[PDB]
């Protein structure tokens, strides 16, 4: 006739996607992506970091040399993956504070063992054990010398050796305590003392304690784990009268990225750099759901089983009609547009710009969030196997409170940024919506519904003016005002 | 006349309440609710929680049986209240790891104690002690016993308990250290001893230390409480020669729900959700400012005296005039309304439609912040009395680090919802005024005090049809023209 | 002309600066200001809180009575600053816990030493080493008693010290380690034996251990340093058979704001209330990037080298135009404005109302964020000389944490109030340009770049009528719409 209606509007999908806002909890929107990664692959992967497979051996085992871990000899690791069926074939032993030992080889990174000539002058070195067979024939430890005496003499040692590198040395060494007073007189050949080592910085003093234990292996006696560090300089001092696993020499103190991880997941042939207890995980999305140990460019721990980001804008599900009653599901070409009814008959074209600004604005969301991930690699024990106390428990509660602070970011995080996204949107709706009232200028009028009734004869070239910022609104403003006004 | 005017608003109040926002610290408000729980009932209320009020006990002298914790023996908690006034009246005792000892058995939730049959031979069981009576004869504790010789000899104990159920048990024992060496011959017959009390996976080894002490309670000797877990399988072995404080049996272990408080306050009939010593509050409120300790379904502590979420608009008090001008104190039917101005009089009438979706919104909101809590049953202790150095300071460091993060999640948390909240009833006013704009079409202008004027003759009819919607425009748009556009 | 051209619009800079926001990390800003402290003066500043240089002196070394540490008795401090050039020219000593003596005494705040009459009957008192030399003579701790024996007797001491005050006693005292028995025997007569050191409420016992150590200052032998805390209404007793280094008096213990720091920097005539290991720092800004150490009132430490806080609006560089399409490099009277074209000619003016409107709240911003620092005195040790184990990773953990907790805050909040004040000054002019068009009612159009094309004659009465806000669009009207319409 002599009008046109211009309709305003946007895309719509038959099936959107349910998230949370600041005003709602369920909100549909378009699109969304998955912030979570609440999978794994099953496996850990063996690339960039460096995997060392316990196989049968905990960490510990590996540093002392038993048996079973002959393969990992001055091996090196970025992480160490300890098994649940891994177990100890060898002599019983104990590590007083265990988790304290275990996290300085961990972080020490290496098994690098350089021997040393001690002077164990007057003592039988080489003692063995039943419990330990290393090629069908009795064995120890191979990083420890069970010392004994020598023709029925054991000699108080006094046995020194400087630090003279630049670094620190690692000197692993025990106490045996013997199951009964006939095995510290078989052993060592008198009633035992004290152990002392020490170093000019520091000291630590060790007793024997006779007494049988419960057997493990058919062995009543225990082999008590201690450490030094030397450092730069400083000189290593063994005194000892009897009852000493000596140290063949020292491990290597190394700083860097290594650490260890309890995990039953096969190694596989990959390259990830999150590990996780469950395998590796991809480290795209900003947080994980998988667990809660994490090791290398991780995302962060949190509770939520999903946490969906806005990657669109809300749905509004299902004459011509504009934003403000409805998104048009038979849009495709773009997320913004125009419909129009014309005298030439109908039609629908995308606003492209519009739609790319809307794009770029959530791609820089994604790229604020997605792609930067929190690279760590020794951290606290956070799940334990037996009960200790005071200090368990302040663990357990710096891990918790982490993570509820994290899962609050997340939850804020995610709500924030949707209902920024939503409001992005209408925003980016509205000025496109502004943009073309402005073009209009007095040739048209607000409908209400998300359009625009034009009072001009507006033919396909018109509108395609309008859409691309070329609409002239002096040509056609005679026309438009008298039909706006019945002059 | 032959125009109208049609004035658009929002409520207000003789006295609004004080909020922080973003860019303003004071900004008054028509209502607001408190976030922060800062008073108790002064009561612990006894459910639904269940609840063990420790009278003149501690639960470690509960643990071990005192005189006057015969009322607690064998029984479960949610929550073990201990009180200030507690106080032993027994042995003194001396536990080397208190609070972990307090903290594991808090956590554990229960006394069951099966008194197993320990082979004790060669020593005499049930010894007494005069600072500790029951019934006016000289007892001692009900869940240790007390081994002294048997005609003058204490026979090395070799004592096997095998591990055959399915649940870990918890053996408590100690060291008696007495006054003097008379006294360990007196009792035990051996001028000192070791004893080790083992496991397959642990080994503890204590030494009795002879000499004087304070007296407390007229006993200047000492006992040194010990406790060992054993797992399923596992098999506890004491080896004693002397000064053992022996158990009767074995502690359940359990994994659940229970810890321990220190608090004075009474325990009556109530039903509360969240105990804190100064007593139960409400878990409504997102935040507390009561009390550091918590259990059970409790907001989070804050250092926030007050913090108060805006549940309204921003309070503006003061022809007639819009929400450009002022709030209207008038409007109590609703938040959002108009007022007019015809030809028949003035009058005013509530938007109830608006006035429900600011509602509904900020009802939103409040399902997301009040009655969502954070379950905490057992946590590191956050109180001390006494000087203990690096642990304590770590304690501390962690709570307080926790409580500054969340207290700046508060305020960020306020000061956000407070800003969203203003600007969401703004929104609200404005979407109502853009509709309000977009019905009447051509048929009138904004005047710049958020009143239209209308330029046709419009009285109550039209009103109303602008109230409801659906306002035809198009009937009254020539006359309306006519008196806008003609000179 | 029969019309005017009205524009409204913004100010611009010829260079600006980058920060970022929820949407956009490289977004353009007219001004900004850091948050992040980067950088220290060089010296720690003497006031307000009153700090003693260690110099050569370590704590526990002026716990104990050092010779070189005797300027350092009985003295106070609200920080003491523990030098790396700090050494030992003292007995050989080992603290098993030397965190926590140095935790303890860091936050009792006091050297301040009560003597009393210990009944050290049967042993000679004031032993005396060759690696303490005081006064050109041999000499030991200043604090410390060194029990050896009198005429070859070391008769058991049992000594009692009641606490009758009002507040906990300190006690220090330590255990010899000689390097052999022949040391033993010269020292204390007699071999072997233990020390308990015990109260109504605890008690601690602990052995000698004699043999052979490195030698430091040609010393094989060790001090090992013990302490204990007496309440009021306690009893004290010290009970052993030799090797007793045995306690002159007490120490007073106080709660307060008292801590340990350890830093090279020298100490300066200055007033500041933030110290670092680096030196003072200002505390106006939120945010610090010297150290993860702190004492005072000091900003939150975090990973990010600068954060920069807009300050300003987004500078859009560049007849007239108007604030959509740019912004306007030759305004320097304000923020927001005027420009306009007339039958007078072309001018520009500032509005200074909407100018303060923003920067007010700003400045709302900007008190809620500078000035507000939060003052902590005695925290975590946050560097490690040596490796321990599981409770330093714990420290590690809990700071790295903090860190990463309150640089996820700094960044959010960051962008947030930088996606705020770009809003808000958009806002701000969003609202001169609705009020602009609210007061020209019908007598003007939107052109679409941020100018109202005015269609009477409006001179500069005309322009500055409508700056102010007392246009009347009334006595205008005719001239407006005849020539807007038809
Ligand atoms: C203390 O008791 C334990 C167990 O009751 C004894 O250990 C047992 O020794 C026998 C020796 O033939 C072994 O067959 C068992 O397997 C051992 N069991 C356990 C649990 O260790 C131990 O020998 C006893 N000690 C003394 C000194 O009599
Ligand atoms: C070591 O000295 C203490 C002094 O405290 C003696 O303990 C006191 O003994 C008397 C009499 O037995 C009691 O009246 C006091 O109450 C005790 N003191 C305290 C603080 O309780 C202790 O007897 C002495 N030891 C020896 C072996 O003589
Ligand atoms: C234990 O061995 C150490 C190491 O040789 C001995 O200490 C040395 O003693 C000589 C004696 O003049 C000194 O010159 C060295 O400087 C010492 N070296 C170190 C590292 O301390 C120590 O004397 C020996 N102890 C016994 C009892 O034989
Ligand atoms: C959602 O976005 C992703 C990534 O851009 C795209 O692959 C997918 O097809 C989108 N889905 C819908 C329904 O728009
Ligand atoms: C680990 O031990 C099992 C038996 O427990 C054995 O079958 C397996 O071959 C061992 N693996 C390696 C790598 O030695
Ligand atoms: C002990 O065994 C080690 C194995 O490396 C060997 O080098 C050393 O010579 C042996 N010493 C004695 C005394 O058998
Ligand atoms: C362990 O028991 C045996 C039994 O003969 C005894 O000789 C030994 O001294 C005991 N050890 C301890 C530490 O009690
Ligand atoms: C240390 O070695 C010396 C060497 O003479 C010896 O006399 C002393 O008994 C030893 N001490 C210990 C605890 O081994
Ligand atoms: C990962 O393993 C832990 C082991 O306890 C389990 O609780 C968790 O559900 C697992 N997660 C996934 C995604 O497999
Ligand atoms: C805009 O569209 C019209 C009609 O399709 C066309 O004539 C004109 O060249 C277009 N201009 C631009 C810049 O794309
Ligand atoms: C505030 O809201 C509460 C309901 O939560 C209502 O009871 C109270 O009357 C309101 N007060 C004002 C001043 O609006
Ligand atoms: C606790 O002590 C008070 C002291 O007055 C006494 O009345 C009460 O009976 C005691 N209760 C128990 C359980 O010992
Ligand atoms: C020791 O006392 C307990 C009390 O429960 C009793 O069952 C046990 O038979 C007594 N044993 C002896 C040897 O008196
Ligand atoms: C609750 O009790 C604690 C006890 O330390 C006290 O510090 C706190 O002020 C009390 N709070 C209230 C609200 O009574
Ligand atoms: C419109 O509002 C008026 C208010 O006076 C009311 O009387 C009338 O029933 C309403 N009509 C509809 C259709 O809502
Ligand atoms: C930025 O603001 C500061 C005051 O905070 C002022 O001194 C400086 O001149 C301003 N710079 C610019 C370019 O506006
Ligand atoms: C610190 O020690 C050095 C090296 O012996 C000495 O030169 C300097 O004078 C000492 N300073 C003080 C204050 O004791
Ligand atoms: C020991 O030295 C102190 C000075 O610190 C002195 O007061 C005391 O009288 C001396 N005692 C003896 C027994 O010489
Ligand atoms: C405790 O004091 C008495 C008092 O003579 C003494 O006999 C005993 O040996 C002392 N014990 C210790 C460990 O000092
Ligand atoms: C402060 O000192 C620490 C430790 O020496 C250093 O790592 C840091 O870079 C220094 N910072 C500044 C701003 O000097
Ligand atoms: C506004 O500006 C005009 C300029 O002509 C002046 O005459 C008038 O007095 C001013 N009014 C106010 C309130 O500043």
């Amino acid at each position: 006739n002599s009008t046109a209606t211009l309709c305003l509007g946007h895309h719509a999908v038959p099936n959107g996607t349910i998230v949370k806002t600041i005003t709602n909890d369920q909100i549909e929107v378009t699109n969304a992506t998955e912030l979570v990664q609440s999978s794994s692959t099953g496996e850990i992967c063996d690339s960039p970091h460096q995997i060392l497979d316990g196989k049968n051996c905990t960490l510990i085992d590996a540093l002392l040399g038993d048996p079973q871990c002959d393969g990992f000899q001055n091996k090196k690791w970025d992480l160490f993956v300890e098994r649940s069926k891994a177990y100890s074939n060898c002599f019983p032993y104990d590590v007083p504070d265990y988790a304290s030992l275990r996290s300085l080889v961990a972080s020490s990174g290496t098994l690098e063992f350089n021997n040393e000539s001690f002077n164990w002058t007057g003592v039988t070195q080489n003692g063995t054990s039943s419990a330990c067979i290393r090629r069908s024939k009795n064995s120890f430890f191979s990083r420890l010398n069970w010392l004994t005496h020598l023709n029925f003499k054991y000699p108080a040692l006094n046995v020194t050796m400087p630090n003279n590198e630049q670094f620190d040395k690692l000197y692993i060494w025990g106490v045996h305590h013997p199951g009964t007073d006939k095995d510290q007189i078989f052993l060592y050949a008198q009633a035992s003392g004290r152990i002392t080592v020490s170093t000019k910085r520091s000291q630590q003093t060790v007793s024997p304690n006779i007494g049988s234990r419960p057997r493990v292996r058919n062995i009543p006696s225990r082999i008590s784990i201690y450490w030094t560090i030397v450092k730069p300089g400083d000189i290593l001092l063994i005194n000892s009268t009897g009852n000493l696993i000596a140290p063949r020499g020292y491990f290597k103190i190394r700083s860097g990225k290594s650490s260890i991880m309890r995990s039953d997941a096969p190694i596989g042939k990959c390259n990830s750099e999150c590990i996780t207890p469950n395998g590796s995980i991809p480290n795209d999305k900003p947080f994980q759901n998988v667990n809660r140990i994490t090791y290398g460019a991780c995302p962060r721990y949190v509770k939520q089983n999903t946490l969906k980001l806005a990657t669109g804008m809300r749905n509004v599900p299902e004459a011509i009609a504009g934003f403000i009653e409805n998104g048009w599901e038979g849009m495709v070409d773009g997320w913004y547009g125009f419909r129009h009814q014309n005298s030439e008959g109908r039609g629908q074209a995308a606003d492209l710009k519009s739609t790319q600004a809307a794009i770029d604005q959530i791609n820089g969301k994604l790229n604020r969030l997605i792609g930067k991930t929190n690279e760590k690699f020794h951290q606290i024990e956070k799940e334990f196997s037996e009960v200790e106390g005071r200090i368990q428990d302040l663990e357990k509660y710096v891990e918790d409170t982490k993570i509820d602070l994290w899962s609050y970011n997340a939850e804020l995080l995610v709500a924030l940024e949707n209902q920024h996204t939503i409001d992005l949107t209408d925003s980016e709706m509205n000025k496109l919506f502004e943009k073309t009232k402005k073009q209009l200028r007095e040739n048209a009028e607000d409908m209400g519904n998300g359009c625009f009734k034009i009072y001009h004869k507006c033919d396909n070239a018109c509108i395609g003016s309008i859409r691309n910022g070329t609409y002239d609104h002096d040509v056609y403003r005679d026309e438009a005002l008298n039909n706006r006004f019945q002059i």
